[PDB]
DNA sequence: TAGACCTGGA
DNA sequence: TCCAGGTCTA
């Protein structure tokens, strides 16, 4: 899950958890528990405090409460879902919050990745994992200005530039190989040889590509899917990620799967330079 | 940067 | 065995 995907779990799980008070958590793997480390004091701080709000932050969700804010990440394979405290739990849920009407907010997560810390309101953006956080790609935060300032410091790829939170919040694998395609620059190629028109057009491409993503719901291109289980429907206007061997939608140039960034990469040899 | 941190699907 | 919408590390 990348900003879109959150963005969109975010949009349908707030109206199904706000308002709701939570009467207990019940944690089936500690490990996704960082702060407070001790699982134990992590659910009884949020027994009494009821919903007010859920947030987005990058990729982090921010589940605002009374005095708390839980940061939630998804990681590869975390996924909320809101249901009956009556019927049985679906598989690889980890952690569960019951709500005293009866429902409950459930976190699912195969491959055991994602992550929660709880903080106090006012601490949770100057502590980690908020705090070394990239300014939001949908804002006038994140200017060409911001992305030049970056790509000049540093001789790796453009590629590992935009994966990196730091620099943008919300980018991940699929959105990045997406952008660069579309910018018509080659992912490997260093940060610093960008030119600032292709800068330019990068940020264009990455805020048009990201706002798009948001629209479509998201990208189900493996088990993504919105807090109703319904599969997003951007994939369908993914123009390289995941379609190695397969002719470019633009100049039917079969697109190109190689390693970059430490992360599979997918781009067009004809269009992007 | 090759692995962790985990687990299921091709 | 190879791979994965995330992210740190020796
Ligand atoms: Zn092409």
């Amino acid at each position: 899950p990348q900003l879109p995907e959150v963005e969109t779990i975010r949009r349908t799980l707030l109206p199904l958890i706000v308002g709701k008070t939570i009467e207990d958590v019940r944690i089936f793997w500690p490990n996704i528990i960082r702060h407070p480390r001790d699982s134990e004091a992590f659910a009884a701080r949020m027994i009494g405090q009821t919903v007010r709000g859920l947030e987005r932050r990058g990729k982090f969700l921010k589940f605002l409460l009374d005095r708390d804010a839980l940061i939630s990440h998804l990681r590869m394979e975390g996924r909320y879902a809101v249901a009956s405290a009556l019927e049985p739990l679906e598989p690889h849920t980890h952690v569960v919050f019951c709500f005293t009407d009866g429902s409950e907010l459930r976190y699912r997560d195969v491959r055991k990745f994602g992550t929660m810390h709880v903080y106090a309101k006012e601490e949770a953006d100057r502590r980690p994992p908020l705090a070394e956080l990239g300014p939001e790609p949908l804002s006038p935060a994140f200017s060409p200005a911001v992305l030049a300032e970056r790509a000049v410091k540093t001789k790796r790829s453009v590629k590992a530039l935009l994966l990196d939170c730091t620099v943008v919040a919300g980018f991940g694998n699929i959105y990045v190989d997406e952008s660069l395609f579309r910018a018509g620059i080659l992912p490997g190629r260093p940060a610093a040889s960008l030119s600032s028109k292709e800068i330019e057009r990068l940020h264009e491409e990455m805020v048009a590509t990201i706002g798009e993503a948001v629209m479509k719901g998201g990208s189900t291109v493996r088990t993504y899917v919105n807090t109703q289980g319904e599969a997003g429907t951007f994939q369908h206007h993914l123009y390289v990620y995941g379609r190695q061997g397969n002719p470019c939608k633009r100049c039917g140039t079969p697109i190109e799967k190689t390693v970059v960034a430490g992360r599979g990469t997918h781009y067009c040899p004809r269009c992007q330079r």
